[PDB]
């Protein structure tokens, strides 16, 4: 019945990217770029990496911005692993058109190995996954992308799991898909060979000791056409944590918005919405959405964030609540392009953790590719704690503002306050 | 393979109680009253009645109001009927605990046949619907129950619906549901014999002659374990109504709660709600929702309220608007029990009239009786811009009230509003 448990020494780590100016006066999580630069300085064998798109550098935003030294770092040290012998396969979004792609050019011409995936073709969506294979033991997931601004100008949560042989080979499972995609004629298959099949999921997660205490881990995908037998989908991974909780739901994500986007006519997609209202209403719990807020925000958000605000009852004891969390911005920031918000995707109850890639509407789970890893764990002080004190310390922040709060006063244009 | 049509001159009124103190300046439809008077003076060989509880006289209630002379007459002309000849058949729900039934022991008195529905056993619900059929001809369906208040001291909103007896024919079928399993040793049979299935339902309505054009007519039931072969379910009904609208939806009910009340563990119940919310975001309907307010009020109902009325936005063209019908009351009209209130129930579209008996929460379609009348009809004019126009009416009124308002300032008490 149960499958097989991992006898790896597995360590998780959450590493944010703080942009430049946000203050929190309060622990420290090692950084998205030291994290990558330690993977790669110790990678010996494989690199694999799937990615939204590659910024790496001033001149690919054209900008002469001082903070993007890091993320040219990042590459100057990619470059130097296919010589020494580290197979690097990178799969990459098809742009929606004609673009340079000079960081990918350099990694061609290191020897690494790079597929585009046109997943508009394929299923509507775009390949909007960020992750990091490496020698098949450790990998990053979460919100940074391949990008000198998710280093130093834009806020980022992920996880790099180390020492995690059974699970990152179970990602690397949903790489491969991506780069069995990528090649010139490719198609999505009636059914997926066995190998990409996976014996880890919402029903049998993978039994790990992480951090030297036991746990279960599994790790979620997305779109449908993409999971193999075995795979458990990301908006089933998702719902099955809101569906459990019994005391509250923390989320941060940069985009909330119950609907299908980009479809016509537009559809409504009351998936998470009433997920997080049977929540409230039935069981109790408190929840908090911590939704951000820019001059890309779409206004329409603002609505349903609204609506669901509206349940809060001393009665009944529903309680959902919402803050949207602004990035500041001086003059110099605001002049660099797409840039200064928070970008994290994640959820944490008071019994699991959810990290994600995908901002929270429904072309996310039904066309574009992301995954989540999913963990439980018995105790307190693990994994699940860290990132609930990360969105509380977020949360309480001065960065954080209720729905009525003036637009005018929160340091970064928002599209989701009104000028009252 | 559609049903055969009907050849009777079907003829609609809407009929409304109009509550003593009530104004609407320049406003004229027949009474409750009146046309209840009317059909049992007209009644010659049999008369059915779907009832929730019988309060029609003073010393029911414990009153001495003279504004139940209404509903005391009603009673008189009932308790003549039997001794004429007329076979009148009354279901009544099973009351919660034991009450007095003073009138329905008159009606047996007078030759009535009377049966109890013990609705909580068979199907933890109640036997909510309203309705007449008289002489398997006319029909009255609406919120009126037999109930003196219902009369003059409550708004109510019912159709009859005259000179149509293959649609009478229909609806005494969802009688028939009523009248077997009120009596002893009856249970929810496993499949319900033929006699009480029907041709006519959402996907092949009938076809009648409604007022001199051709209309398509339907009526739905509820809860699903009284549904027979062919019978639409009343929720079912009611969001294809919803969900085929293209211009606006405008609902007038007492209660709206997308809960499966009183149910512990509470349960989420957003069939209705979601449906709404569709509507105006994929289709940008125009959604006016009429809820009313008393002292009686459920609170929980604001949140819910408020939580769709959050859904306007200039841009994504979402514009759903909620107001609150209360009915005044100063001390004398308060000290009448269980008064006061908007008791309507029922929908209108740009294309489709929904006259129903229950309220729109979750129990009404899984565990309580209910019926409902589904029409559609090409042409302006009609019974559809007639149910419009009483809707307008009351959402233009000085008795309807954004959530916003002072609970000081709407006449009554009324527990939506936050004061
Ligand atoms: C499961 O197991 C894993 C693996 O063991 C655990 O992860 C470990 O968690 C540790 C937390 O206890 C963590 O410790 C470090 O966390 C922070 C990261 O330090 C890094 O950055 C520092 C600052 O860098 C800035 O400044 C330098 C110079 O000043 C600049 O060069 C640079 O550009 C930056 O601007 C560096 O100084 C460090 O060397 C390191 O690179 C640090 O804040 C921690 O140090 C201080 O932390 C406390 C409170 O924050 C201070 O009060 C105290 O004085 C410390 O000096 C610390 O170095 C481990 O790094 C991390 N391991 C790995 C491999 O990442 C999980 O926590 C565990 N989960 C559980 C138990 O649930
Ligand atoms: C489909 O066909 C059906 C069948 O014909 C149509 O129904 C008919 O609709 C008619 C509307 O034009 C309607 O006509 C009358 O409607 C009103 C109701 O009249 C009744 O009540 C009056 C009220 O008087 C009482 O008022 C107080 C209230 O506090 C009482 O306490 C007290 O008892 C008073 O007596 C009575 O006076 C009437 O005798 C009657 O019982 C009336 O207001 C209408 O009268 C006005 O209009 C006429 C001419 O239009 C004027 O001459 C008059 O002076 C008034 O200004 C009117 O008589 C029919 O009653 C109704 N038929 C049935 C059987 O119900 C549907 O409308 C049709 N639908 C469509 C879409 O076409
Ligand atoms: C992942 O595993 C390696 C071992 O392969 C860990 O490295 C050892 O760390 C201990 C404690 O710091 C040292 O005593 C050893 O000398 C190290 N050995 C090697 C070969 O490096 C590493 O610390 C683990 N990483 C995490 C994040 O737990
Ligand atoms: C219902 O059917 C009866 C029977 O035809 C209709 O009553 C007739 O109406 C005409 C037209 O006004 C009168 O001239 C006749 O004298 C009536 N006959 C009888 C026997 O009453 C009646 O109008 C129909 N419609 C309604 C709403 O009752
Ligand atoms: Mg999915
Ligand atoms: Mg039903
Ligand atoms: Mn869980
Ligand atoms: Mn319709």
């Amino acid at each position: 019945q149960r499958p097989a448990p991992c006898y790896d020494p597995c360590e998780a780590v959450l590493v944010e990217s703080i942009p430049e100016g946000l203050d929190f006066p309060s622990t420290g999580n090692p950084s998205t770029s030291q994290a990558w630069l330690g993977l790669l300085a110790g990678a010996h064998s494989s690199l694999d990496i799937a990615s939204f798109y590659w910024t790496l550098t001033n001149n690919d935003t054209h900008t002469q911005e001082p903070s993007a030294q890091q993320g040219e770092e990042v590459l100057r040290q990619l470059q130097t692993l296919a010589p020494k012998g580290v197979n690097v396969r990178i799969a990459v979004s098809k742009p929606s058109g004609p673009q340079p792609q000079a960081d990918l050019q350099a990694l061609l011409q290191s020897g690494a190995q790079v597929r585009m995936v046109d997943m508009q073709k394929l299923t509507h969506g775009v390949l909007h996954t960020k992750f990091w294979v490496v020698d098949q033991t450790h990998f990053y997931l979460g919100s940074a992308n391949m990008d000198w601004r998710s280093l130093t100008q834009v806020k980022e949560l992920g996880v790099v799991m180390y020492n995690c042989s059974c699970l990152a080979r179970d990602l690397t499972k949903i790489f491969e898909a991506y780069w069995f995609l990528g090649q010139a004629g490719s198609s999505i298959p009636s059914t997926w060979p066995r190998f990409y099949d996976t014996r880890y999921n919402q029903e049998t997660p993978m039994e790990i000791c992480l951090n030297g205490t036991p746990a279960l881990a599994y790790l979620a995908s997305a779109p449908p056409p993409l999971c193999p037998s075995g795979r458990t989908p990301d908006l089933k991974a998702l719902l099955n944590v809101v569906d459990n909780a019994r005391s509250f739901i923390y989320v941060a994500v940069m985009n909330y918005l119950p609907t299908l986007e980009f479809s016509h006519p537009h559809r409504f997609w009351p998936a998470i919405d009433d997920g997080l209202r049977r929540a409230t209403y039935e069981r109790g719990v408190k929840v908090r959405l911590l939704i951000s807020c820019w001059g890309h925000s779409e206004p329409s958000m603002r609505a349903f964030l609204l609506s669901l605000a509206a349940l809060r009852d001393n009665h009944t004891h529903s309680d959902i609540q919402v803050k949207l969390f602004v990035v500041p911005a001086d003059e110099a920031q605001a002049r660099i392009p797409y840039a200064r918000v928070n970008h994290n995707k994640y959820m944490v109850t008071e019994r699991a953790t959810y990290i994600g890639t995908s901002n929270w509407s429904g072309n996310y789970f039904t066309e574009t590719a992301g995954t989540s890893l999913l963990v439980t764990q018995n105790g307190r002080g693990g994994l699940r704690s860290q990132l609930e004190a990360i969105f509380l310390r977020d949360w309480d922040s001065p960065y954080s503002h209720d729905l009525d709060t003036s637009a005018d006063s929160v340091g970064n244009a928002c599209r989701l306050l009104a000028a009252q």
